[PDB]
Parts: C-alpha cells; sequence; structure tokens
C-alpha cells in the first residue's frame, strides 16, 4: 500500500484524494461482472454480518443486528430523526464549531439550532458540563445531535463525557442522535467509545464507511435506530413516504469488502495519516512556537488555532489565494467559533501536503 | 415457484453500459462528484432529442436519489397536509404509499377498459380537478399497468384542465422508453404550462435500479430551487451515486443498439402471451399492451375466482403471479405478468396461467 502516490492547490474538502482499498475495488468489479442490477434488498445477512463483525472487532462494542437500518447518507437520518423527535420549531443541540451540514438539516427543518461552544484549554476540548445542561434543561430543547468523534476539532469523548451527557439527557428528555462517521480514524491512547455502550431510550447511532475508505460517491450508511418503535417509524418514512427503501448495490457490497477484508488497508492509512498530522505539527511549531499545536485525537482534518498570531484571517486568504496559490478553508466559515482558524485536509499524499503546510507558512509570514 | 411477481426484469443490462462501469471503476478514486456533469446533461439532451422527438433545456434538470423521491418533495412542495392529489386507477402502488405517507388525500379517477384500449372520462377527471381541495395531478405517462400510452388529444385536455383549476402537474414518464403501438410517446414537456414536473429514470429501460439515481424536469425557477435546497440542504442527498450517472450517460449516448433489440423481443414476448391466451380463451380478446413489458390481462370475461386461481396457481403451478386485487376493486379479476424475462421462462409461466384457469373454470 502506498499513499505516496498522486492520483490552486486545494486542501479545502472534506474527502481524501486516495483511492479506496484494492479489496473494496476487486469485489466491486466482481459484482460488476455478474451484469445485472434489478431490485435488491439492504436486509442482506453479509451487509449485517459484516457491519457487526466491524463493531466488535475494531471497536469492541457488540451490537444486536436487527436494530441496523439503512440510509442514503448520514445526513438523511439526521433529518429524518429530526423530524420524527421533534415538532417544528423546537430545539435541536449541537456542539460548535459545528460541521456546516447539521446547520442546514436543523434549519431545514424549520427547528432551532441550540449551540453549545467547546472550549480549547492545557489539552483539548471540552464541553462545560454545567452550559450544556442549562440548555438541555429547556422546555423546547428536544434533541441533542451529537458528532462523535467531533468534527472539526477531532475531539474524541471519553467514557466520563459521555456518561453524563447520557445522563443529562435522559434526565431532561433529550433524545439522541450520535453521527459518528469518523469513528475509524482515531490517533489517541483513548479509544472511540460507540454511543451504544452508553445509549438509553430512545436513540440513534449513524455512520458509513464513507470517510473511512473514501468512498462517498458510492452513496450508502447505515445505523442503529433503538426503541423498535422509532425504528419502524424512521423505516416506513424510508421506503413508504420517500421511496428510498432500494439501496445501491455496489455501496452495500463495497462495506462488505471493507468490514471483512479492509483492515490491512485500513491501518496502513491510519499511520500514513498520523505521519501527515504530525508532520504539519513539526512544521508549523518549528516556525511558529507560540502555536503550541498538539495533533487531534481523531480526523484528517486539521483544526489550526492561529489566534496566538494576532494575524488577519481574510489579509491571510488573501495571501494564500493570490501569493501562494493554496486553498485551505479559512475557520470563519464556522461562524464566531472558528474566528481565527484555518481548516486543512491531511488526507492526501505527502507530496501536496509539503505544499500546503509551506504555504500557510509563507502566507502567515507574509502578513505578520 | 416461479416468480413473475416484481417490476424489474432478469436481463443483464446493456454490455456498454457494464463496460462503462469497469472503466470508471478502474479509476479507484470515489471520492464527492457532482451530478450538475454537463455530458450527463448533455446524455439526457440527447437522448429526449433523438427517441421522443422532445427538445428540452439541460439547465432545467435536476438529480434525485429515486422517482418516487422527487413525487414525495414536490407533494410537500405543491401542497398542505390534507390536500389532494390525482391519480387514474388502477395505480403504482408507490404513490398510495407516496401520497398518504405525507398526510395527503390522493383522490382517484378509475380508468375504463372498452373498445380497444384503455380512456379516461375527461369530465369526471374535471369534476375531482375542479375540487377546491384538489391542488396536484400526479400522471403516469405511460400509465402503469394498463400501459396506456397518452395521445397528443388527451395530454392537451388535461394539460387544459389543469390550468384552468390551478393544479399543477407531476409527469411520471419512467416507461417511456418501452412503447410498442403506433402513436409515440410525448413527453409532458411539450404540452406543458406553469409549474410543472416530468421525472425519468432510465432504471426501467435498462434495468439498472440497483444503481439508484433518477432525474427529471421541475419548471419555474421558483420550484426547481426550492427542490434542490430540499434535497441538499434539508436532506442531505445532493451527492449522486457517480456509478448512476455513467450508467445514464452510456446507456444514452451507446445503448439506442441494446435497446433496440430488448424492445423487439419483449413486444413478441408480449405478442406471446396474447397468441397463447387468445388460442384457449377465444372467450377474452386481449390485445398487447400499448406500451411495458408487464400484462395487465382482465380475466373477467371467465367468471373465475380470483382466490382460488391464486391457488391453484401457487399449490398446484408453483408459479407466482401477481394478483390484481392488490390495486383495490379495479384490479378485481385481473393479473399482472412481468414479460421482461427470457420466453423459456415465459413459457413455463403463461403454462402455469392455463393450467390453473382450467383447474377453477
Ligand atoms: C463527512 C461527514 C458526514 C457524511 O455525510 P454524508 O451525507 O453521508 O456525506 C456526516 N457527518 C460528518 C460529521 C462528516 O464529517
Ligand atoms: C418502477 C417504477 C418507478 C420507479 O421508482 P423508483 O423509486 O425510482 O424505483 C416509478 N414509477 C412507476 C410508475 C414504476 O413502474
Amino acid at each position: 500500500f502506498d499513499f505516496s502516490k498522486v492520483v490552486l492547490l486545494p486542501f479545502t474538502i472534506s474527502d481524501m484524494d486516495f483511492a479506496t482499498a484494492p479489496c473494496i475495488i476487486e469485489a466491486l468489479n466482481q459484482r460488476l461482472m455478474h451484469g445485472v442490477f434489478g431490485y435488491s434488498r439492504w436486509k442482506n445477512d453479509e451487509f449485517l454480518a459484516a457491519i457487526a463483525h466491524w463493531f466488535s472487532t475494531q471497536h469492541y462494542t457488540a451490537i444486536d443486528s436487527q436494530t441496523v437500518v439503512y440510509g442514503p447518507s448520514v445526513i438523511y437520518m439526521v433529518s429524518e430523526l429530526i423530524r420524527q423527535w421533534s415538532e417544528t420549531g423546537e430545539g435541536v443541540v449541537i456542539h460548535t464549531p459545528a460541521y456546516d451540514a447539521f446547520y442546514k438539516a436543523i434549519e431545514g427543518n424549520q427547528r432551532t439550532v441550540m449551540p453549545v461552544a467547546l472550549e480549547k484549554q492545557a489539552d483539548g476540548w471540552f464541553c462545560d458540563m454545567g452550559k450544556l445542561e442549562a440548555v438541555l434543561a429547556k422546555p423546547e430543547c428536544k434533541i441533542m445531535l451529537l458528532c462523535s468523534p467531533q468534527n472539526p476539532t477531532g475531539k474524541v469523548w471519553t467514557c466520563d463525557e459521555l456518561e453524563i451527557m447520557a445522563d443529562l439527557c435522559e434526565r431532561h428528555g433529550v433524545r439522541v442522535i450520535s453521527d459518528e462517521i469518523h469513528m475509524d480514524m482515531v490517533w489517541g491512547e483513548q479509544p472511540h467509545i460507540p454511543w451504544s455502550n452508553v445509549a438509553r431510550g430512545d436513540w440513534a447511532l449513524l455512520t458509513s464507511g464513507s470517510k473511512s475508505f473514501n468512498i462517498p460517491a458510492l452513496t450508502g450508511a447505515y445505523g442503529i435506530i433503538e426503541n423498535s418503535s422509532s425504528r419502524d417509524a424512521y423505516l416506513s418514512a424510508l421506503k413508504g413516504r420517500d421511496g428510498l427503501s432500494s439501496p445501491s448495490v455496489l455501496a452495500l457490497t463495497a462495506h462488505i469488502a471493507a468490514y471483512q477484508q479492509g483492515a490491512p488497508w485500513l491501518d496502513a492509512l491510519r499511520i500514513y495519516l498520523k505521519d501527515n498530522l504530525t508532520y504539519i505539527a513539526d512544521k508549523m511549531n518549528a516556525a511558529f512556537p507560540e502555536l503550541n499545536w498538539q495533533i487531534p485525537q481523531s480526523t484528517y482534518l486539521a483544526w489550526l488555532d492561529l489566534r496566538p498570531l494576532n494575524i488577519d484571517d481574510n489579509a491571510l486568504q488573501k495571501a494564500l489565494i493570490e501569493q501562494e496559490k493554496v486553498a485551505i478553508m479559512p475557520g470563519y466559515t464556522y461562524g464566531e467559533e472558528g474566528r481565527g482558524f484555518v481548516r486543512l485536509n491531511a488526507g492526501c499524499p505527502r507530496s501536496k501536503l509539503e505544499k500546503g503546510v509551506a504555504g500557510l507558512i509563507n502566507a502567515i509570514r507574509a502578513v505578520r
């Protein structure tokens, strides 16, 4: 496995520049040679068995295959559950800075987003639980959309924070939707704990292998929706109301191959990515000791805090574009929380990353 | 049991589609892709011009995960909870789901079988369209399961009645490519006015539903944009399966030769059914449908019992043929037989239908 091969220089989007695992390609090619593409069921045993297998070997978490469901995308499932677990006008809690699509999904459903900003300190990001509860205790707060691992901070929640939150939500009648699409990209010592381990009552855990193996263009996602009534409601909306029960057979095939044979490839990728993130830390801290930037606990996205440099976000952006011809997502796209940050996608060959960092460093100096 | 019960075919898709998917496959990368792809749009324009003699504006085309998803959203968009959606019955099962799933009311206008094919009584339709609460007309064109291919006349009258009574039209034309008669299929865009939608896909024509994807024309900047922000913003479905796009491009650009060979094979299959059934039961002058590879067989002239017949087919012939009563009253006395399969299979199908009809006359 070699990721040291290249298949405005851009570092702005959610996906990677790598080709997927060869075992996935070989599996798609085989399914391809069968020629027939008639209607297929997602309630496929192999698919479900592959999921169960992945959770217990990669996450040491036991799940019931019967509670799993299919979805066209993770956001579609978040959107439907929101329509299902709340009334127009009620609130959905999310930690900010947040993944852009959450706002769309929440406000698109004429629901109100209730933000709880995360705090950066000593080592890592933290959620003030008193603040979160102050918001959850609100009568109109009905759902908590939890990004775990958290994008873009890369925070990997600890067993304690998950317990506390699971507890506060049960206490105030707030259902939890856990978006864990980044579950496989963990770098630290503390492992990712699937929400199912602390889950109570009505909850959902939503994921896919699209971010891990870079196959979003195949569509498909899956999740665990608990309380069989919540699950059936979701399904009759998926199949009956919206006519989306028929899955792309290739998305299923890719996941089966990914979860059954993709471990070796995923492990090589994790190492390559972690070193890439490390490279950024070394280059940035050497040039700007004040930064004291640590690599994230998870994710191949670098949420770089530049506030210590007292640089101007727009000036910097101008220099990157016109002078360095590099495209790096300016943190202010996430509202105030991201003022003074830049997000750099490290999911790419290092030769490419080198130019992006060199670019950032030049730009920063050009405007100090 | 030998099955003849589902919407798709038993054939492998066109080889040009496979070869195109394999090629896209070898590129290895499957990152985010845009559907606002010129080739895709160009392929669609090309298909409509050279197969339906209809000119369309590529700028009005949009992508959808499935046709029903598009019908569902437009319904949420062009009506209020509780209002009515008109459909001709017998209708495709999913229409009820889509309408009632959105807590909307379905207003049926039964089609009438007579002399030669099926017809819609326009006075009856208008009686329903004039209703204050009727806001949309879901038009299946060609119509499933009757196979009716509406005439350039009927599309004028209905387009007219709908404009007159403020009723928006959604035209589901997913069967557009499977036309057998002399009268060709007329895309709704040719008589369209104001706010309307034409929804299709190549999934039924090339048998690639397992690839997902569909596309359509939504008219009036407003409705189109509203649909798009719901697709991308609210439901997070704007990212398409790159393979569905690839399949369509290859289908519309090189699939003609394959589609033509299929049309002929299917038409003869339908014909085979007519010959075998009419020879055994002259007490029914069944004509092959104007479109579709589905046989909507009227057995009422035999005064047979739907359930008894069904019992004989299952236990005695071990053949599975969709009983028409699944479509409510309109389908009482009918059976739908999918002719989209190898004839060797069809033979053992029509055969089992006979040993069943006779077993219970
Ligand atoms: C990439 C990503 C998703 C994926 O959404 P799709 O609709 O399945 O592309 C969801 N959540 C987060 C937090 C992501 O970063
Ligand atoms: C098969 C069929 C469809 C296709 O629906 P999908 O949701 O795209 O599978 C739509 N309409 C009719 C009338 C059909 O027969």
